[PDB]
């Protein structure tokens, strides 16, 4: 008799889930499992806000509903996978364990340990690729055994390899449930908890809801305008747009696997077929999925990718240990409203537009404050709802000119950058209410408002909103000087 586990970690969906499909095939009982793992709650190492963790819980609640609707049940097991799984293998008479492959450092250690244990229990292990467009090992293999290090040569590689696989079909309308009266499957030990019960003190404030149903809705909303999809150009999109964000906001759903990257890609290709002037990579929407694939592919084959030291793709730079600069940045009190509004969005929504992530990451690292990208990445690791190990590392290295990108003379202005999109400062008025009534003339530079104007707007620099912590002209020149010297020490 076939008794199977479908183990969810990412891949939090029923659509495009070949793992799930294999688990159901010829099965008497299927046990859908997510292991609520203490590794992600020990705030010592690994950081997570209530925003992200509650987005996860919402996604698990949506899975529960999808499984309940098909005659089954999601089991949220508490514990370390190494010690939970041997128990349930025996208790449930498990013959097959299915899960979606992942390539992160923790995933590799965890997944090796669970395979060894599975083999000891006589349990078959089935691990299809479906978090990424392609099997990332296959790509490296086809490229002659190393990952390409530019987006251009990565794009050429995948064009030679061909289209990603189709989304797998939808799973059956009825699924075999867990067997009755299994003690590790007791409802009360296996329900989706709340953020309160997991132990978060403060409520989540983000406006984006977790789960596959929300992911599919947001995918559908995006594809209701095929000209927009066809003509999408990432660098030409507006980072100050918040009522209707200028990009898809599909990142947290792709991060958790509430949305299938292959579904998204197949949908793009349908549109591109009927729209022959469609944008091409890297700026196109397909280009965006390829950035993701690119950084996963490089990231999974490089040791210490998420660090500077011991990381072969990363420049060793003499970053300042400057806790007050980092704290001002982290706590949204740099005195540059563009920067502080974005850092407020980070902590409220857990999502900003890519170019707002550029402004704040450039400002922290190579642009003004010369703090290590690792400090920035950690702050993003806590607050981003789309926090992705490889994508966050790679973009921080890109923005600090530590890897992939070397043009350290290009520095974004914390005053001018947003102003060319949003001269009235609508974005700033949203995320920093204290500047609601400041005239647009002064909103990017409130320290240049006459004192009469500051008082009239109820926002006096130094009292209600802080003075700027640097002079951008002085800070950037110094930072460019230090970057030049670090590059010359490297050669
Ligand atoms: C300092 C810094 C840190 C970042 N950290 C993260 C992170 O932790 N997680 C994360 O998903 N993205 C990260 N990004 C990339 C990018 O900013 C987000 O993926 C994007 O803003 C998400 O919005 P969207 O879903 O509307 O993307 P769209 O423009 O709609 O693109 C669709 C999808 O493509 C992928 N994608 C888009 N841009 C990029 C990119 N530059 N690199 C890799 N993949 C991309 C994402 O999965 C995204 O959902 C970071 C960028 C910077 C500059
Ligand atoms: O299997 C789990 N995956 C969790 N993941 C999912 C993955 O990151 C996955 O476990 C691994 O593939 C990462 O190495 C989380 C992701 C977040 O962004 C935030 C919190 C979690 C928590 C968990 C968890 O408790 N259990
Ligand atoms: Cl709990």
């Amino acid at each position: 008799v076939k008794n199977s586990i479908i183990w969810f970690r990412k891949g939090l969906r029923l659509h495009d889930n070949p793992a799930l499909l294999e688990a159901c095939k010829d099965a008497k009982h299927v046990y859908p499992v997510f292991v609520l793992d203490p590794h992600f709650l020990q705030q010592s190492s690994y950081k997570v806000s209530v925003n992200r963790y509650n987005f996860l819980l919402e996604s698990l609640e949506d899975l529960q509903r999808s499984f309940q609707a098909r005659g089954s049940r999601l089991l949220v097991l508490r514990g370390k996978p190494e010690e939970v799984f041997p128990r349930v293998f025996r208790e449930w008479g498990v013959t097959q364990l299915c899960f979606e492959h992942d390539t992160e450092p923790y995933a590799k250690v965890r997944d090796a340990a669970v395979r060894r244990l599975a083999a000891e229990a006589g349990v078959e292990v089935v691990t299809p690729i479906s978090h990424t467009l392609y099997d990332t090992d296959m790509l490296v293999a086809r490229n002659g055994g190393a990952a390409p290090l530019t987006m251009q040569s990565f794009t050429k590689l995948v064009d030679r390899v061909g289209d990603p696989p189709a989304p797998a079909p939808d799973p059956p309308a009825a699924m075999p449930p867990p067997a009755e009266d299994m003690p590790s499957a007791a409802p009360a030990a296996t329900g989706v908890p709340t953020w309160q019960e997991v132990g978060f003190k403060e409520p989540p404030l983000t406006v984006f809801k977790g789960g596959e149903t929300e992911a599919l809705a947001r995918l559908e909303a995006a594809f209701q305008d095929p000209k927009w999809v066809a003509g999408f150009q990432k660098p030409d999109t507006d980072p100050s747009a918040w009522e209707k964000p200028a990009t898809t906001v599909l990142s947290p759903y792709l991060k958790f696997g509430c949305l299938s990257a292959r579904l998204f890609h197949a949908r793009l290709l349908e549109v591109y077929r009927r729209h022959p002037a469609h944008s091409q990579p890297p700026v196109s929407l397909r280009g965006q999925l390829l950035w993701r694939e690119f950084f996963y592919t490089v990231g999974s084959t490089t040791p210490n990718f998420h660090r500077m030291a011991g990381n072969p793709v990363c420049k060793q730079i003499d970053w300042d240990d400057n806790p007050e600069f980092l704290a001002a940045w982290r706590e949204a009190r740099t005195g540059f409203p563009w920067i502080d509004a974005i850092m407020t969005q980070l902590v409220t929504w857990g999502w900003m537009h890519h170019l707002a992530r550029h402004s704040v990451a450039c400002f922290l690292t190579r642009g003004d404050l010369y703090v290590s990208w690792e400090r920035g990445m950690e702050v993003f690791e806590e607050h981003l709802i789309d926090q992705d190990h490889y994508l966050n590392a790679a973009n921080w290295m890109w923005l600090s000119a530590s890897a992939f990108f070397s043009q350290y003379f290009r520095v974004y202005s914390p005053v001018v950058f947003g102003k060319k999109y949003d001269p009235e400062g609508r974005f700033i008025r949203k995320f920093l209410p204290v500047l609601k009534d400041m005239p647009a003339k002064y909103i990017y530079e409130p320290w240049t408002a006459p004192l009469e104007v500051q008082r009239k707007a109820g926002c006096v620099v130094g009292r209600d909103y802080p003075a700027p912590i640097v002079d951008h002209a002085v800070a950037s020149k110094a930072c460019i000087a230090r970057m030049a010297a670090a590059y010359r020490r490297s050669k």
